[PDB]
DNA sequence: CCGACGGCGCATCAGC
DNA sequence: GCTGATGCGGC
DNA sequence: GTCGG
């Protein structure tokens, strides 16, 4: 069903970055996916509101797509130079749809009209712009192998006694990523414990030309700029990493939420609440009568999280559901 | 019929 | 100058 | 826009 799959998700997109409306974005997110995971060609719209989340509105644009090969609105918005580029510019990491409109407000419309205006953008949107294709490309799992190699070297090499876990799809075993997402903790840092943590370990990636720009960065969270160096070859792709440093009785909460994937975690929170807890990032607490929860469980592997859900350990290979 | 639809870090703005 | 709000990213 | 209370 690509054909209403592409209209909802390009529908989607102009609710979050036109009209502002974040609650359409979802509503119609959702029955991308709700339908995109639909076993058959879908014959009309009366067919596909039995589907969760797929209402009136969407049961009759599908109806209109399926005579039509087209949505009116749609095609009427895609023409209109005002919307079409607030839309695209939000493409750009760091602007998003209130700097979109200001910007196509004063006639900023194109990449282009950005370069030249360069004083007009703050630090996250020029490395946004400097990157806009590599921040679009995707990651094979190889790169992400030798980008691996080169945070846990250099991490056991600032200090010895530091875990850093590589999480997101790739720990699932993704033949993909879309940026590097890395956790990192270390046994001086709890719950009730230097400011020096994170920013030893983002100072040594950079010292060896790993880590090339930042986009934010503070105590607990970098979020910037990476690259593999280039094998006489044709150089690699700039590529997004953050890094999060989390207290050490909070890591393996932390890997395993950002480990994922979403249609697991929300099984697993509903499971969770089924044998009685509430399982967030941070900690599980075990909810009371009334509903409300006392202390958060201690947790020291990746195990205990099942333990105490009563679940038998799921490899991360395996945790799209 | 009408409110829920998430939280949190950091950079940067708006208000005193 | 300080505090608190708002934009953003993206889980 | 959809759902559910
Ligand atoms: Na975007
Ligand atoms: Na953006």
């Amino acid at each position: 069903n690509g054909g209403i799959t592409d209209m909802l998700t390009e529908l989607a997109n102009f609710e979050k970055n036109v009209s502002q409306a974040i609650h359409k974005y979802n509503a119609y997110r959702k029955a991308a996916s709700v339908i995109a995971k639909y076993p058959h060609k879908i014959k009309s719209g009366a067919e596909a509101k039995k589907l969760p989340g797929v209402g009136t509105k969407i049961a009759e644009k599908i109806d209109e797509f399926l005579a039509t090969g087209k949505l009116r609105k749609l095609e009427k918005i895609r023409q209109d130079d005002t919307s079409s580029s607030i839309n695209f510019l939000t493409r750009v990491s760091g602007i998003g749809p209130s700097a979109a409109r200001k910007f196509v407000d004063e006639g900023i419309k194109t990449l282009e009209d950005l370069r030249k205006n360069e004083d007009k953008l703050n630090h996250h949107q020029r490395i946004g712009l400097k990157y806009f294709g590599d921040f679009e490309k995707r990651i094979p799992r190889e790169e992400m192998l030798q980008m691996q190699d080169i945070v846990l070297n250099e991490v056991k090499k600032v200090d010895s006694e530091y875990i850093a876990t590589v999480c997101g799809s790739f720990r699932r075993g993704a033949e993909s990523s879309g940026d590097m997402d890395v956790l990192l903790t270390h046994p001086s840092f709890t719950s009730e414990s230097q400011p020096k943590l994170l920013h030893q370990v983002v100072e040594q990636l950079q010292k060896v030309h790993f880590i090339t720009d930042t986009l934010s960065k503070g105590e607990t969270k970098f979020m910037g700029v990476c690259q593999l160096p280039s094998k006489d070859e044709k150089e690699y792709p700039h590529r997004r990493i953050d890094i999060r440093l989390i207290p050490k009785d909070q890591y393996y909460c932390g890997v395993l939420y950002f480990t994922g994937s979403d249609i697991f975690n929300k099984n697993m929170r509903a499971h969770a609440l089924e044998k009685g807890f509430t399982i967030n990032e941070y900690t599980i607490r075990p909810l009371g009568v009334t509903g409300v929860a006392g202390e958060p469980l201690p947790v020291d592997s990746e195990k205990d999280i099942f333990d105490y859900i009563q679940w038998k350990y799921r490899e991360p290979k395996d945790r799209s559901e």
